């Protein structure tokens, strides 16, 4: 058959550069003739030959008559959709995979696994699809909005790993990982460590032995929960990132959180999903991260890197590597993903750039992509170009 | 060349869950830019890799100018169309297969067979297409709206099997089954038993030896005619389902038809096509059924199951298995179908949810899908989200 | 490689039946959201696995602002376009093959040959394309609107044959045939016989040795020029059809043309392209033909057949085989084509049903298809369902 | 896996003829229902089976609300897009490859290489994509709008070759050539000779040993810089074309620049990218060129040819070969490209026909194609048919 995917060494390069903007609402004017779907939580996942751009639609287009409710996060209508990356996600270009108000997907080398959560808040349900077939489900364990990554899951040798979580958005949400093979859950992994609130993990392969994830703590801290999952033993441990460059939003000033690495610090309530991707070299690992320019608002997006070290213990500041989105522009969720070149993997970060005009109008998003590309420094930023009044 | 398809054991699971909603008129607003087709009698059929979503269109779109007459069932413009399941059935996404006002389709492992009926009411005509080619026809034998299933036909080792019927919607309509191989009728099967009125059969494989169908009696009863068709001898027998949980609409109260399993009972006149799909386990057979929540109107849809036994002799109540559509939402035709996973088949029930505003406006339908996945209880219902005034 | 196509015996059957209507302008209302292309001269040609529906577009859609000039036949904008048969020919569904105001195309088993004529009236040019590549041209020989079939060319063992003509529409237009192999003209065939005016031939295979064509005489007669082209010797002879059932429009009353078979008769000025297709049986050949219901106007369409005999000498009336389009509806150009089933060929006739509101509004066409299908008699007619005011 | 592509001898033919018009704004009327993209710098490149039609979009459609700024050349929204040749480039038909305000692409027999330039004017960046993956970048070396061909790059045995340039549009812009293999730059080529200003080179293979390019000098002359690049030694030399038929716009009268082939002459300032394609015969080489009909404005387009000789030393007038676009119609950039027939290559010239209404309205372009086919003289010209007021 095709063989299973494994993480490979990253393609050569040392800086990210602006790759691609998908801005569907550049075609959504009342006087235009297009039907871009109203979405949020976009992410990209790639198989050997193509990438798919996923998002959770509100099952409504612009221009249209169903803008009310598109700023809510969960309802009976939201669906996980995709287009081939490079296509504009319209009503006719998109594929509707399953009813879901939280999602993930990934390719294992042979087929696409799609993951969607729906159901009532107190009793939601993870549903897994392998290709066309619905293959398995997993139930709410803490009865308070069972939910998942909003970014790609990760497969090695046919085994795919997925973060799920359940619990209060302003209290305890202890995550678990599911190990999924051909669409069926073959193991539950219960993490150890600093486990009181971990959600929306952005995960990737640090090597063939370790998946690492930079997650969101929506309750207690502006430091990101950082997971290290050993794939050989199927065990996970979580501790907060110690870097003084706090990656959440909102957050206090860099380096202002006093005390040991594990200290929670101030301005911990609230959060945002954060970009994280690995650059695997023969003797060095680069960890690339994105955070908003604003410490309190979803505005702007800049890139940081650090090579080697241990995220759990290094207090050192990360190295600023370029402004991807200016302060002037929306910088909402961000995520990592890798494109498969012929012999090596290309690390990328994608940025959700939400068009927010409040509850009174439509609420949707463009997706900007920056990838590791050549050398030098990052040269240009992204704007959506959308005027929400048209 | 490809192997012929056979029924396989069903994938593991014990409950159905909400899978997917195709709601094309969420995009039909007069201020939007899309062209969802106006349709009724949707159904889905799957081949080894892909499923198609079929329906009978009135050859008109919303927004548009041809709404008048879209609440009629037969005319010279209706056509059988399909799209790949998960796509939206618009003017450009759809393929028009043949002129037809009653239809069916199925894949035999190698090619699609498409069936459509058209012609004048008193002398209509079954037409069969195998791939791109028109291959055969079957004539009216009762000269009173020759018609067929409005759901998937069923193929085993290249032989595909199809219910047709002809006769008065208010009296006698004896059905027949056609055995079709590579688009040509190779055998006609004349059933035995209770044959006074059988139409709109929803059929599936109980095993490699038997096809069973839950059908509609539009004239005499609210119990469903239940066909057992022996594929090895090509013989069929029909008797009424004996369960007190009457599956037709309209219907009397459950358990109220006194007398032997064959008693017709009250409120027999009228009917609806009903969902039915098999869960074939190694030692046992689950028969899954759907019926409207209202006893008299096409509103709501509930799921029921019974393991093993004989539908013709068992008076036992079917086990209520969850609300798919609440009573506030339309619940019109339902149908069963199976998705082919790698090693096993996934049973699903699809629900036609008609937007009915009467004859003064457009008349069309959303399709909701529920499939067997995981364990537990069915968790969430389906709404169309459509406002017919927009 | 794939092997070359040859005509095979026709699939079993004895009557035609309504197969499919493509009516693009059912979606062209000013308040709808679609873009059907404005076309005329549709025809269908099929390869082993699929059929393409071709037409000459005016490079304009409905609704739109370029309706002026769409009732003219030749200009700098007209293009040969196609869609897969079954798709609606819109701006986004269509492929634009080449600039052309007269066309033909056919598949040889390995690739599509597309043929288009354009250039000034006094000096037009046949251009041939094989797949994507432009491969050859042929020049005007009588300098007065060099033109071709408006229907499929015909390939046997890799050699494709095409009628072209040039000359006065109301005088002499002596046709020639080109023999084309992999897109290049390898022979010119100059017909013998009754050669003064032959245009718009509808041609098909009577056997592996003979192509026959029923053509239009726009100047001298209402009898159709009937070509017999011997494929083994590459010679052609033309004589008028002798049947008293005159197939052109306009025409006198059947059987009113006195004198020998070759007599021209009255009402010969004007003409229409006519449907003709072969049903090849082991010991018998059926010639199926279509003509308008009206003797003088492009209204209605009925089917006729005759088995065996010699068209050049049989004065006998053809047998009426059904009304495909009532007198009430447009019946403009018609054409034959064959769909390839697995082991046999299916003969079909397609009918151009032009929406004519005069020079003041848009002018375009729907395409109706009738194919040999089963037995009995033809049961239903086709309407476009279009209101030209919307 | 597939063989690498090499140039082959051209298909037989001695004249170019009108092939195809892609005029997307024939569908852009405010009362229509389509979304043609706003674009400039179209070009076409072909692989063994298919050609793509590329362009640089302003990420806006007609009808729409983002016309302001579509007459500017560089900004943060322009993207390189393509569709399959023959399709219309709308929002939904197109694929967005990468953010870019200057581009090129070519197929090497195995995969597509896509090149785009973006970044700030003083520090822009070549980015290269091979298939789906971003693989390499090249930095600005003169810090003054690094930019590239706006037409196909050229590959031979896996090595693809690309002109880039950087420097003042009013002064010195020394070009360089990049040798790219599987998306990565493996050699930089620094030309010799007359190097003061070369940009927008249109390049093709004169043979397996030499790539030649006719380029634009925006500063000093109306004669075109002509590159001869030796693929075996990877060296290049540039000298001005000596023909009296000056191919740039603006230009003085033909033959008016007195002095040796290197004299710059008058009206050197300004320029236009010009069409150029090779016809490689067994014993001889045809060089086909296009230039505007007006000497000063981008109006009309005429075809010229010269067989053999040396472009650097030959003062001879080129042979006028027909009017492709009359003086009444726009004639802006032109480019050469080759279509792969089964055994030989078909040379073609494409013409950008811009709809220019000034900065107060939309600014976009039709693409007209002429290719070598048959013998005789070029017969018909191309009009866009677009009314910019609709
Ligand atoms: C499943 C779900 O509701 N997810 C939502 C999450 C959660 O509210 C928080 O992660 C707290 O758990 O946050 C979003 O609100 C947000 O910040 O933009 C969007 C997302 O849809
Ligand atoms: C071929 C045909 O007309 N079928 C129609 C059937 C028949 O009327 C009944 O089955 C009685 O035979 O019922 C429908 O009316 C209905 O209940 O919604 C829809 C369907 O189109
Ligand atoms: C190439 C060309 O102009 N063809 C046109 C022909 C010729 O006028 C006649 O065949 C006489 O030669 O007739 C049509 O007019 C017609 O009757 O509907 C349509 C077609 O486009
Ligand atoms: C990268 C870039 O800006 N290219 C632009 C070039 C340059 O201005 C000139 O070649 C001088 O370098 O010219 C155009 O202006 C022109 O003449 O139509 C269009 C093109 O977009
Ligand atoms: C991972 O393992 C596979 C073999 O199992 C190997 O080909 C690949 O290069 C390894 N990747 C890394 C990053 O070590
Ligand atoms: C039906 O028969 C085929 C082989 O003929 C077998 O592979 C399949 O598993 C059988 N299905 C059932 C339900 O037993
Ligand atoms: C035509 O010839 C081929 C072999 O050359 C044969 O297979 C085919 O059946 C023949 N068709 C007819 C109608 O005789
Ligand atoms: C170029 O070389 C290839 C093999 O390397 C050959 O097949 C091809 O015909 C040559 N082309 C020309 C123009 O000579
Ligand atoms: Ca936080
Ligand atoms: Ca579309
Ligand atoms: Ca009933
Ligand atoms: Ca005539
Ligand atoms: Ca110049």
């Amino acid at each position: 058959e095709p063989e299973w995917t494994y993480p490979r060494l990253s393609c050569q390069g040392s800086t990210f550069q602006k790759a691609l903007l998908i801005s569907p609402h550049r075609f959504g004017e009342a006087r235009g003739n297009s039907a871009p779907l109203i979405i949020r939580e976009p992410f990209i996942a790639c198989g050997p030959k193509e990438c798919k751009h996923f998002a959770l639609t509100h099952y409504a287009a612009q221009p249209g008559g169903y803008y009310n409710g598109t700023r809510e996060d969960r309802n009976k209508l939201r669906h996980l959709i995709s287009v081939k990356l490079g296509k504009i996600p319209t009503v006719e270009n998109s594929i509707f995979h399953m009813a879901a108000w939280s999602g993930s997907a990934c390719h294992d080398g042979r087929e696409w696994t799609y993951i969607g959560v729906d159901g009532p808040d107190s009793n939601a349900l993870i549903k897994i699809k392998y290709g066309e077939a619905y293959t398995d489900t997993y139930h709410s364990y803490a009865n308070n909005i069972l939910r998942t990554q909003e970014s790609a899951c990760n497969c090695i040798g046919g085994d795919c790993y997925l973060m799920i979580t359940d619990g209060s958005a302003s209290g305890i949400s202890k995550c678990r990982f599911l190990k999924i093979r051909e669409g069926r859950i073959i193991k539950e992994i219960f993490p150890t460590g600093r486990v009181e609130h971990t959600e929306e993990c952005t995960c990737g392969f640090a090597s063939n032995k370790t998946i690492e994830c930079a997650c969101r703590d929506n309750s207690y801290t502006a430091k990101r929960p950082f997971v290290k999952l050993n794939v050989e033993t199927d065990t996970a441990e979580i501790r907060l990132m110690c870097t003084e460059t706090y990656l959440d939003t909102p957050r206090p000033d860099d380096g202002s959180i006093t005390g040991p690495c594990e200290s929670n610090g101030d301005k911990g309530r609230g959060g945002i999903k954060g970009g994280f991707v690995h650059q695997r070299m023969a003797s060095k690992i680069g960890r690339w991260y994105s955070r908003t320019m604003s410490k309190t608002e979803r505005m702007g997006m800049e890139l940081y890197v650090r090579y080697d070290g241990d995220p759990w213990t290094d207090s050192d500041a990360l190295a600023h590597s370029g402004v991807m989105v200016s302060m002037k522009e929306p910088g909402w969720y961000s995520f990592g993903f890798e494109i498969k070149d012929k012999k090596c993997d290309v690390p990328c970060i994608g940025i959700e750039m939400v068009h927010d005009g409040g509850k009174k109008t439509w609420h949707s998003a463009a997706t900007a992509i920056y990838c590791l590309m050549g050398s030098g420094q990052l040269l240009w930023d992204t704007v959506t170009g959308v005027d929400m009044a048209l």
